[PDB]
Parts: C-alpha cells; structure tokens; sequence
C-alpha cells in the first residue's frame, strides 16, 4: 500500500484505460500499465513478451523505443521517474 501520484503523461495514459483517480497504489499503476500495453497490442504478436513503445504515449513517457516484460528492474525505474511516492 506505497501510495503514489502520476506526473501528467502517465496520468493521461492511466485515465485512456478508465483510471480517473489521482491517487493510487503501485499495484494498481501496474495493473493499468498493462492493461494499456494489451488493449493497444503494443506488445509484438510473435514475441509477446517485447512491448514496442515508439510513437505512442508509453514512449513518450518511458523515453525508449521497447522493453521487455521481463527487464524489471528498468521498467520499475521508468515507473518510478513518472510519478513521486507520497
Ligand atoms: C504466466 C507468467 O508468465 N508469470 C510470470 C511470473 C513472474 C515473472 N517474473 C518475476 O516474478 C520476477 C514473470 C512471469
Ligand atoms: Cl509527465
């Protein structure tokens, strides 16, 4: 229950899938996060585990072209960077 405050792109991209709160735990930031990924398919259909974030909201935020699914420990600083812990 680490509750957090989304900087103004990652509040956009969690409001595009429903999230109109201004507050939340990290679990839920997660959780949207991935809901976004999946409705917008920005994951590659052959390797799913690869998200292809240019030229969308998710880059713009994270300021790289792809991640991994699996590469933790970047993507939870790039979480980190788009938010403040309160
Ligand atoms: C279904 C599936 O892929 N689950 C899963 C669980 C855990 C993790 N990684 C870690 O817990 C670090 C990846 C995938
Ligand atoms: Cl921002």
């Amino acid at each position: 229950e680490t509750l957090v405050r989304p900087k103004p792109l990652l509040l956009k991209l969690l409001k595009s899938v429903g999230a109109q709160k201004d507050t939340y735990t990290m679990k839920e930031v997660l959780f949207y996060l991935g809901q976004y990924i999946m409705t917008k398919r920005l994951y590659d259909e052959k390797q799913q585990h690869i998200v292809y974030c240019s030229n969308d909201l998710l880059g713009d935020l994270f300021g790289v072209p792809s991640f991994s699914v699996k590469e933790h420990r970047k993507i939870y600083t790039m979480i980190y960077r788009n938010l403040v812990v309160v």
